[PDB]
């Protein structure tokens, strides 16, 4: 794999979004990977509906939290609609997929990255955007405003985001707190420190969608 990867430059990342005050970070994370893999396979970049996952994934808790892996399997089992047809509301409602018509896209499956292994995760990112978790509760993360972030932070993950590239000393992460946070909405987290948890527990739980 190359020394640098940035899916943004390859036209596979859509604009940064703001989840607002609704704990839907699991859904936003999932969508970034779906937007990613559809672009890689068909050449076309489209935005997909976070709202649809928020309302339909029965294993998840709507604005109270959820699991990016549950979302991804829903996209594999059923499909997902375009963001335009099923726009983000910032609160859980009821599943309206039925009244939106045919799904815009469908994946074939989900795969998990081997955890606590920097190399395995870099290898996946080199193939496509990946959904990852990290500890975002600490003030340093919340006030992050740029630079390569080294912490401080522990490993009590509580936030799902998406990894969209890397370089010699960092991993590139797209957050869903809008553009006024971090580097226009992104963060560069330090890698290569030799801690198997990863900085802020970044290597704990990573999943990516498969489409043939």
């Amino acid at each position: 794999i190359p020394e640098y990867v940035d899916w943004r430059q390859k036209g596979a990342v859509t604009p940064v979004k703001n989840q607002g005050s609704c704990g839907s970070c699991w859904a936003f994370s999932a969508v970034v990977t779906i937007e990613g893999i559809i672009k890689i396979r068909t050449g076309n970049l489209n935005e997909y509906s976070e709202q649809e996952l928020l309302d339909c994934d029965r294993r998840s808790y709507g604005c109270n939290g959820g699991y990016p892996w549950s979302a991804l399997q829903l996209v594999a089992q059923y499909g997902i609609h375009y963001r335009n047809t099923y726009p983000y509301e910032g609160v859980q409602r009821y599943c309206r997929s039925r009244e939106k018509g045919p799904y815009a896209a469908k994946t074939d499956g989900v795969r998990q990255v081997q955890p606590y292994n920097e190399g395995a995760l870099l290898y996946s990112i080199a193939n496509q955007p990946v959904s990852v978790v990290l500890e975002a509760a600490g003030k340093d993360f919340q006030l992050y405003r740029g630079g390569i972030f080294v912490g401080p932070c522990g490993n009590k993950v509580d936030h799902a985001v998406a990894a969209v590239g890397y370089g010699p000393n960092y991993i590139l992460i797209k957050n869903s707190w809008g553009t006024g946070w971090g580097e226009n909405g992104y963060i560069r987290i330090k890698r290569g420190t030799g801690n198997s948890y990863g900085v802020c527990g970044l290597y704990t739980s990573s999943f990516y969608p498969v489409k043939n």
